[PDB]
């Protein structure tokens, strides 16, 4: 439904998996090799289910900024037998605002879901579920339970992962290229 829905669909088909923790199912974005991202409130353990396959977690790191503030992103290395397509070239280098974004979700209960959210604001600080959080993007769509881990894109950029909402607005944690230098 535009170059943006074409790009969102390409990212969902090749670079997402369904991740299940004790906290439910999440859209999980694969970034390169066996490295993926998920919201930190998924509470990733030693074992995770990936497309309903029991998978060992080789490493999991909840990112914080250099002020020691939550970013709500956990980077996970999976003991999976297959690598992701490398999409690090689609990650922005800096904090920014965006036009005409799409939020895309794929879980067992929420498959094949694409949401045009429009304008994305570099919001910055959010008290997210009582936790001070930085590098938040905001869009004016009444997102619900189900969309956590959803991927926010524009044409040719993967810009964030959905982490919350207040009934009127939705919030995503930024993805930056510098998080995934090996
Ligand atoms: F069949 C479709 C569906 C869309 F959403 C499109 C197009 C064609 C082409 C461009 C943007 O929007
Ligand atoms: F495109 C989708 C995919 C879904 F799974 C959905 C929706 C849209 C909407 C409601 C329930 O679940």
């Amino acid at each position: 439904m535009g170059p943006g829905f074409d790009f969102a669909q390409a990212i969902m088909k090749k670079n997402t998996v369904i991740a299940r923790t004790e906290k439910g199912e999440f859209t999980m974005l694969g970034v390169y090799d066996r490295v993926a991202v998920i919201p930190t409130h998924a509470s990733v353990g030693e074992i995770i289910y990936i497309n309903d396959v029991e998978t060992r977690v080789l490493d999991a790191c909840a990112l914080r900024d250099l002020t020691d503030t939550n970013l709500e992103i956990t980077i996970v290395k999976l003991d999976r037998n297959q690598k992701f397509r490398d999409i690090r070239h689609f990650l922005p280098r800096c904090e920014d605002d965006y036009n005409d974004a799409v939020l895309s979700v794929h879980t067992s209960k929420f498959p094949n879901m694409y949401i045009p959210v429009g304008q994305v604001t570099n919001y910055g600080f959010l008290n997210l579920g009582g936790t001070p959080t930085h590098r938040i993007l905001m869009y004016n769509f009444p997102t619900r339970a189900g969309q956590c881990g959803g991927v926010v894109t524009t044409t040719g950029k993967v810009i964030g992962i959905h982490v919350g909402g207040n009934g009127a607005q939705g919030f995503a944690a930024m993805l930056l290229h510098s998080y995934f230098t090996d």
